[PDB]
């Protein structure tokens, strides 16, 4: 006898907007000689807009139901890796420079 | 006797919009001599707009139902890898420069 | 006998907006010779706008139901990795400079 | 006999807006020769705007229900990793400089 | 017999706005030769605006229900890692400087 | 019998510039009703750039030579002339002005 | 028998600049009803840039030479002339002005 | 028999600049109804830049030479001329002015 | 038989600058109804920059030479001329002024 | 037979500057109804910068030389001329002024 009543009359819903910005990794790069690494960008974002909507309707009087909703997300990482190495670089974006040297010497 | 009633009358829903930006990896790159790495970009985003909508309807009076919804996501990584190596670079985007040297010497 | 009544009459809902900024990793970089690393950016954001909406409706008088909603997120990391190494760099973005040297000498 | 009544009449809701700023990692960088590392940026933000909305409706008179909503988030990290190393750098963004030297000598 | 009545008549709600600033990590950096590290920025912020909204409705007369809502957040870290090392740097952003030397000598 | 010895070894000359601005007479004139004269603009400028250059060689031991180099310039001027005459002008570049008269009367 | 020895070894000359601004006569004139004369602009400027340059070589032992270099410049001027005459002008660049008269009367 | 020895070894000259501003006659004049004369602008400026340069070589042992270098400049001027005459002018650059008269009367 | 020995070894000259401001005659004049004369601007400026430079070499043992260098400048001027005459002017750059008269009357 | 020995070893000269301000005649004049004359501006300035420079070399043992260097400057001036005449002027740059008269009357 559980009467569930929802009455909607003469409703007027408008202008329901959700906005998100750009998600760029390596953009607008006029520089040079540069190591640029974006390592594992993970995006679980959610942009939504609900207007006059409903969810699930479960009419279960006296039910022995079982419902499992599992979302197992695995992102395990094991890193032993040299990342972003820059060595022995002569970067001259200026003008009129003279006699610029970079020397590396290694014995073993 | 679980009467579930939903009454909608003279509804007017409008302008339900959800926007997302661009997701670019390596874009607009006029620079040179540069190591640019985007390693494993994972995107589980969701852009949605619900307007006057409903979900599931489950009329189960006295049911012994079992429902399993499993979403197992695996992204395990094992990295032992030199990533983004730049070496012995002479980068001269300027004008009129003179006598620029980069020397590397290695013994073993 | 649990009468649940929701009565809506002559409602007027408008201008429901949620905005988010840009999420850029390496953008607008005119500099050079620079190691730029964005390591594991994880985004679980949520931008939403609900206007005249409802959730789930569960009419369960005297039910022995069991509902499990598990969201297991795993991001375990083990890092033994040299990240962002810059060495033996002569960076001259100025003008008219003269006799600039960078010397590295190593014995082992 | 638990009559739950919600009566809405001649409501007028408007201008419900929530805004968020940009979340950029490495942006607008004209400098050079610089190690810039953003290590593990985690974002669980939430930007929302509810206007005339409701939550879940659970009509359960005399029910023995069990509901579990678990959100297990794991971000365990083990770091033994040299991060952000800059060495043997001659940075000359000025003009007219003369006879600038950087010497490194190592024995082992 | 627990009559719960909520009566709304001729309501007018407007201008409900919540704003947040930008959350940028490394932005607007024209300097060079500088180690800039943002290590593990975690963001659990929440920007919301509720206008004429309600929460959950649970009509449970004489129920033996059990509800568990667990949000386990794990961020355990073990760090034995040299972070932000700068060594043997000659930084000359001035003009007209002369005879600038930086010498490093190491025996072992 | 004398010897003029000039020995040049391992020279490096660069970035020699000579310039000057525009020598413009009448330019960018949106005004009206004006009288403009540029009378006799005489230009004998000499914008030169000499880099590693060398002049004449006159090896003349015991010679009776006559070398005459004459540059005779004549600009003699005689003027008895009405230059730049503006008479009986009603210049109205404003807005909404009324009843503007310029009455010029002469007899003989 | 004398010797003129000039020995140049390992020279490096750079960044030699000579300049000057515009030599403009009448430019950017939005005004009206004016009288402008630039009478006889004579220019003998000499903007030179000499870098590692060398002059004439005259090896003349015991010679009776006659070298004459004459630069005769004539600019003799005789003026009996009405220059720059502005008469009977009603210049109204303002707004809303009324009843502006300029009455000029002469007899003979 | 004398010797003029000049020995230059390992020289490095740089950054030699000579400049001057604009030599402008009539520029940026939004005013109106004016009388402007630039009478006879004579320019003999000498903006030079000499870096590592050298002059003439005259190796003349025991010679009866005659060297004459003449620069005769004539600018003789005779003026009996009405220059810059402005008469009977009603200049009204203001707003809202009324009943402005300039009455000029002469007989003979 | 004498010796003029000049020995230059390991010289380094830099950053030599000579400059001066603008030599402008009539510029930036928004005023109106004025009379402006720049009569005879004569310029003989000498903005030079000498760095590591050297003059003439005259190796003349026992010679009867005649060297004449003449720079004759003539600017003789005779003026019997009405320069800069402004008569019968009503200059009203203000706002709201009324009944402004300038009456000039003469007989013969 | 004498010896003029000049030995320069390991010299380093830098940062030599000579300058002066603008030599401007008539600039930035928003005033009106004025009479301005810059009569005969004569400039013989000498802004020089000498750094490590050297003059002439005259090696003349036992010579009967005649060296004449003449710079004859003539600026002789004779003026019988009405310069800078302003007559019968009503200058009203104020606001709201009334009934301003300037009556000039003469007979012969």
């Amino acid at each position: 006898g559980g009467k569930v009543q929802i009455i909607n009359k003469k409703l007027d819903l408008s202008n329901v907007q959700s906005k998100c910005g750009s998600k760029d990794n390596i953009k607008h790069v006029p520089g040079g000689g540069s190591v640029q690494i974006v390592y594992k960008p993970v995006d679980l974002s959610k942009v939504t807009s609900k207007c006059g909507s409903l969810g699930n309707i479960h009419h279960k009087p006296g039910g022995g139901q079982v419902e499992v909703k599992s979302e197992k997300l695995d992102f395990k990482d094991r890193v032993q890796s040299k990342i972003g190495s820059l060595d022995n670089i002569t970067h001259v974006p200026g003008g009129g420079n003279k006699k610029i040297e970079t020397h590396k010497l290694t014995f073993r």
